[PDB]
């Protein structure tokens, strides 16, 4: 859907591990480091799981619909303890949210 709704239901459920949003930080998953069209493995030293990284996927619209709805199934060893999010609008709404995040 939205920008908006991507950002609030981030705010709700991801930057509670994920804090880039605000004072840019990593509680227990990494900031989101201008991710669409970038690599994994990027993190300044939040020690998460090798596979991940290892993976190298490259983070995009494609990567992170497959990610965000089935993360463990689109690369293993992912320890990401919530995975998906409820309705396939604040999918949506992630994409339109971090395809700006990186510019916007
Ligand atoms: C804390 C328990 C988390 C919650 C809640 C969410 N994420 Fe997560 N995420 C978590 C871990 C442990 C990791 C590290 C790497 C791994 O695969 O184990 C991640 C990773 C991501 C990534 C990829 C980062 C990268 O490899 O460069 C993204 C894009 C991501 N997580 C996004 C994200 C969003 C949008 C969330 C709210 C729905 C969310 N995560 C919740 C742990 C945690």
């Amino acid at each position: 859907g939205d920008v908006e709704k991507g950002k609030k239901i981030f705010v709700q459920k991801c930057a509670q591990c994920h804090t880039v949003e605000k004072g840019g930080k990593h509680k227990t998953g990494p900031n989101l480091h201008g991710l669409f069209g970038r690599k994994t493995g990027q993190a300044p030293g939040f020690t998460y799981t090798d596979a991940n990284k290892n993976k190298g996927i490259t983070w995009k619209e494609e990567t992170l619909m497959e990610y965000l709805e089935n993360p463990k199934k689109y690369i293993p060893g992912t320890k990401m303890i919530f995975a998906g999010i409820k309705k396939k609008t604040e999918r949506e709404d992630l994409i339109a949210y971090l395809k700006k995040a990186t510019n916007e």
